[PDB]
């Protein structure tokens, strides 16, 4: 679980703010059994990218990296259905996601569905990779106040306060929907 402030910092849709270098990935997972989505709570978790290593020259190693590095470890069953749902602070650059897209063509058990807080733009080029992870099935969104309400309840050590939305959430997740759908 997460820090209030960091999770408040971190997931604010305003457009303008800056500072915000971290992506934060919170991952859930559902399984299939006979038409209802049944939630795995055991598998729940939550990470943020790799700051670069004090040596330099290779970059940090980014947030849906390691998401992926750490599926295998779940040991699904390749035979059963999972929904593997991911609420992300920023969408995924685009080498990110390739790999995802990549990641998904090869595990067909698995439909993945990243709800992003903000869209990040990597110098144009991200655009593209969205539109490839969608066409390798997963389903991309923009969280709107359910979605990081349910992050809060969730993936913060909120003590009992419940979820206070920000003034201007739900314009900024339309305004972000609005360019989402534009761009796949
Ligand atoms: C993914 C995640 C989620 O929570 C819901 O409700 C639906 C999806 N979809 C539709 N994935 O294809
Ligand atoms: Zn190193
Ligand atoms: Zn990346």
């Amino acid at each position: 679980s997460m820090d209030p402030p960091t999770f408040t910092f971190n997931f604010n849709n305003e457009p303008w703010v800056r500072g915000r270098h971290e992506t934060y990935l919170c991952y859930e997972v559902e399984r299939m059994h006979n038409d209802t989505w049944v939630k795995l709570n055991q598998r729940r978790g939550f990470l943020a990218n790799q700051a670069p290593h004090k040596h330099g020259f290779l970059e940090g190693r980014h947030a849906e990296l390691c998401f992926l590095d750490v599926i295998p470890f779940w040991k699904l069953d390749l035979d059963q259905d999972y929904r593997v749902t991911c609420f992300t602070s920023w969408s995924p650059c685009f080498s990110c996601a390739q790999e995802m897209a990549k990641f998904i063509s090869k595990n067909k058990h698995v439909s993945l569905c990243i709800k992003t807080a903000r869209i990040y733009d990597d110098q144009g080029r991200a655009q593209e990779g969205l539109r490839t992870l969608a066409e390798a099935g997963a389903k991309i969104s923009i969280m709107t106040y359910s979605e990081f309400k349910h992050c809060w309840d969730t993936f913060v050590d909120h003590q009992g306060a419940p979820f206070q939305p920000w003034d201007g959430l739900d314009e900024h997740s339309q305004d972000l929907s609005g360019r989402l759908r534009a761009i796949l």
